[PDB]
RNA sequence: CUUAUUAAAUGACUUCUCGUCAACCACCCCUGACGUUGGGGGCCCGGUUUGGCGGGGCCGGGGGCAACUGGCUGACCAGGCGGCCCGGCCGGGCAGGGGUCCGCGGGGCUACCAAGGACUUCCGGGUGUUUCGCCAGCCCGGACUAUCUCCGGCAGAACCGCUCAAUGCCGCGGCCGCGGCCUAAGCCCUGCGGACAGCGCCGAGGCGACAAUCACUCCGGGAGGCCGUGUAUCGGC
DNA sequence: ATCAGCTCAAGAGAAGTCATTTAATAAG
DNA sequence: TTGAGCTGAT
């Protein structure tokens, strides 16, 4: 095991040994730190020699989950699996549903104006917006705490042209040129082929076992089994929709959503929570209202682990926007 | 790299409207005290007529066992903002004057650096869970008309309402000698009648930050290399 | 008097037109 | 995807 280090002018160093960690805390040298994924950093608190040896970063992105491997130039040192779990394309259904019957029943006869709703600039749509944001997002906060130089990604493609059921690779080659232009302001990228990825798999035998073959391949980095492997996902609620949709029986709408209330804690926070005498670590799912003065947390994927005594919880971290599981 | 063709992804405007909830009126049915009056119900699902969607009229079945419906009004973010009015920037409010589409008609103009506006361009504003902050989308104002972006109609077409359905037809110029004259189904303005609204616009979308984040093994407070600035997988024994 | 376990319901669609980004191919 | 209702228990 490793644990990252961050300079004093917020350059990654190399990373060190769990005993120089502890040594570093307990000596007041430097600081304890979680980054944005939960993943466990340390920060000097002095000036220490700069020199660092290569160290590439690999995405190899999907639809529904992407893998991502980080390697030394010796070895694989970490893999990771993101999801992003395509909620936006119904929320904008509805959205738009929803507009549709309020203008119907609210407002005049307007005139139809469609001819010319120029854009100007990149236009990308919501969801793929919230994609490319998340995975640039995952590949940052990565770069954060690793002297990351090379960064290796498959180039996927399709023949549309030839074959109309090509939905899930539309959704990760549209936005692929802001990726790639984000991407190289973090470091020199190399981009890899469908048949390249598919060679190297082959060649030394979860999909973050592929990202790590594309380091393999490129940086030529042992395989390393005992590395670990962490999973984030993108957190997900409803940021605006405050009430339910359909009146119910005397014409009341329940509450439905909203992220803040102007309670203490916020539905992204990471939280201590103890019920039935058993402690529970998870992010908050639910807010606490004045009928219902309980606070709903959620595990690491998403389903909900109960409602909260208010006072049994305790804020760790506030919304980071990712939950994160390490898997034994 | 400009333009085009095919195919995906998912954003916008508009019309038509389902779905939910609530109140009143009219009619019908079961049942109760003695036609007056009182409790409750009058519901669903599938098929069909259309190019298609929603009403309506038919066909059939379920579930009740009682046969099986009309009219009309109000609500579906919380709220925010603009126009004008009344009282004294706070309180209350929608009278006036605006917005769009359709039918018939008129005035001025022009043939693509068009007619001359704006879903063009530039600047700015409203809205947009919030602890704070940013953005998308929509809408609006002033300044020009921006290094150029955009501007139509008929049939099919009906039991009704809407719709550029598949398809078919027209207009996107004509005539003369690059230039000139003329003229629209194109551009600006406008009259009378009808339709929607009852004063308008935006509200169910994406995200950043937060130090409360103190780890990993292993013993029973400590251990899990010393040095190259107490980084290092690189170098040194 | 308040903590914990278990349960419940939850808005959706046709059509006209238009617009980006990413393929494979044209033609310049 | 989340607030809220209901019950049993101490
Ligand atoms: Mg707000
Ligand atoms: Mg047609």
């Amino acid at each position: 095991t490793r644990v990252p280090v961050v300079g004093v002018d917020g350059r990654p160093l190399m990373p060190t040994t769990p005993r120089k960690a502890r040594l570093l805390i307990r000596d007041g040298l430097a600081v304890p730190r979680r980054n944005k994924l939960g993943l466990f950093y340390i920060q000097m608190l002095r000036p220490v020699g700069t020199r660092t040896q290569p160290v590439a970063l690999a995405v190899d992105p999907g639809a529904k989950y992407d893998g991502v491997a980080v390697a030394s130039h010796r070895r694989v040192e970490l893999r990771a699996m993101v999801f992003l779990p395509d909620d936006v394309p119904r929320k904008m259904e509805t959205r738009r549903n929803l507009r549709r019957a309020r203008r119907y029943r609210k407002t005049p006869r307007r005139p139809a104006r469609f001819d010319n709703r120029r854009r100007k600039g990149y236009w990308l749509a919501p969801t793929q917006r919230f994609k490319v944001e998340a995975r640039l997002k995952v590949v940052r906060e990565l770069c954060r705490i690793y002297p990351v130089q090379l960064i290796v990604t498959e180039d996927v493609r399709f023949n549309h042209a030839r074959d109309r059921n090509g939905k899930y690779f539309s959704t990760v080659e549209i936005g692929k040129t802001l990726t790639y232009r984000e991407y190289r302001k973090l470091a020199e990228l190399r981009l890899v082929e469908v048949s390249e990825t598919d060679a190297w798999r082959e060649r030394f035998g979860t999909h973050a076992n592929d990202a790590a073959a594309m380091l393999m391949g490129v940086t030529g980095c042992a395989h390393n089994p005992a590395a670990p492997f962490f999973v984030w996902r993108r957190l997900r609620y409803a940021r605006r929709s405050l009430f339910r949709q359909n009146p119910q029986k005397d014409g009341v709408r329940p509450r439905f959503g909203g992220t803040a209330n102007g309670g203490f804690f916020r539905k992204g926070d990471w939280v201590e929570a103890e019920k039935a005498g058993k402690v529970y670590r998870g992010w908050v799912c639910g807010l606490p209202t004045e009928t219902t003065k309980l606070v709903g947390v959620a595990d690491a994927d998403g389903k909900r682990i109960g409602q909260f005594s208010p006072k049994k919880v305790r804020l760790l971290a506030r919304s980071t926007g990712f939950s994160w599981k390490e898997v034994a």
